[PDB]
Parts: C-alpha cells; sequence; structure tokens
C-alpha cells in the first residue's frame, strides 16, 4: 500500500485498500472509511467493479439523460467519487470551506455554495437526481467567477471547474463531442 493519503498526499493515520495500493486518511475518502469491513475496497475499487459488471455502462451518453437519473446507489457512488476527484486537487482547498464575501465593487452570490456543504448533503442522502448534485457543483464555481470579476483570483475557479467537468465527463462516460 501507499504511505500517502491518494486525496491529499500526506502521511498521517491511513485506512489501506485491500483490493489496490491506495490509502486514505479516515475523512478524506468519500464516503467516510467504513468502521469494520475486512476486506475493504475503496470507493475507486468500487467503480471499477460497476463498470466491470456492465461494459456498456461506458459507452456514450448524452449529459441531459445523465442528469435526470435518480440517485439509485450506483449514481450516489458516481457522485461521491466524481466529489472525490475534486478534493484530490489541491485548488479544491480555496472551495472547501465555507466563504465570505466583502469586496469593494462586488457583491456576495445569493446562493452561497461550498465542497463540504455538498458532502453533507451527499451524506445525508438530500440530493434526489443528479441534477442537484451537478447544479450544486457548478454552483460553487459559477459564484466564484460573479464575485472575483477581473481579479487573475478568478482564474482559480476555472481550473477547478476544469477538473470537475473533465472527471464528469469521465465518470458518467459522456458521449465525446468535437
Ligand atoms: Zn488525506
Ligand atoms: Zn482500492
Ligand atoms: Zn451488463
Amino acid at each position: 500500500n501507499s504511505n500517502i493519503c491518494e486525496v491529499c498526499n500526506k502521511w498521517g493515520r491511513l485506512f489501506c485498500c485491500d483490493t489496490c495500493p491506495r490509502s486514505f486518511h479516515e475523512h478524506c475518502h468519500i464516503p467516510s472509511v467504513e468502521a469494520n469491513k475486512n476486506p475493504w475496497s475503496c470507493i475507486f475499487c468500487r467503480i471499477k467493479t460497476i463498470q466491470e459488471r456492465c461494459p456498456e455502462s461506458q459507452s456514450g451518453h448524452q449529459e441531459s439523460e445523465v442528469l435526470m437519473r435518480q440517485m439509485l446507489p450506483e449514481e450516489q457512488l458516481k457522485c461521491e467519487f466524481l466529489l472525490l476527484k475534486v478534493y484530490c486537487d489541491s485548488k479544491s482547498c480555496f472551495f472547501a470551506s465555507e466563504p465570505y464575501y466583502n469586496r469593494e465593487g462586488s457583491q456576495g452570490p445569493q446562493k452561497p455554495m461550498w465542497l463540504n456543504k455538498v458532502k453533507t448533503s451527499l451524506n445525508e442522502q438530500m440530493y434526489t437526481r443528479v441534477e442537484g448534485f451537478v447544479q450544486d457543483m457548478r454552483l460553487i464555481f459559477h459564484n466564484h467567477k460573479e464575485f472575483y470579476r477581473e481579479d487573475k483570483f478568478t482564474r482559480l475557479g476555472i481550473q477547478v471547474q476544469d477538473i470537475f467537468e473533465k472527471n464528469f465527463r469521465n465518470i458518467f462516460a459522456i458521449q465525446e463531442t468535437s
């Protein structure tokens, strides 16, 4: 097994996956690493199993159809993994915790959003469709672009949104386009 957390790339109190060499801090894994279960398989292994059990799940899909899916166990897992993939980028630190807004010439967003709030929402099964989760994720970056206007700090929102969108297209097998 790896000697650092797959998500935050630090050592510490790590839980090791039984089916692959990754390790995690307890609350870096999503969902949080389970109390018992031997063997234990991480989210990366669980996602790979879904794909192996249904190879056709990798054929291209339309985003509009994906968004309307109900949050059954397999969609719930895919959204958890997509969230995890965003936390894996070190620039996610800017969007993890609850933001505040006091900048000359700007007004804060009507509906603030941040990654830890999305993490809680997933954990508490508040989203009924994939759409709910994706809308909250995209709102994080949209609020950031709008608030920071022409400051170069806006680019952090562009960068992290690109990681989200690439991972979304991969995990949910969105049909490739020009
Ligand atoms: Zn970690
Ligand atoms: Zn694993
Ligand atoms: Zn099948």
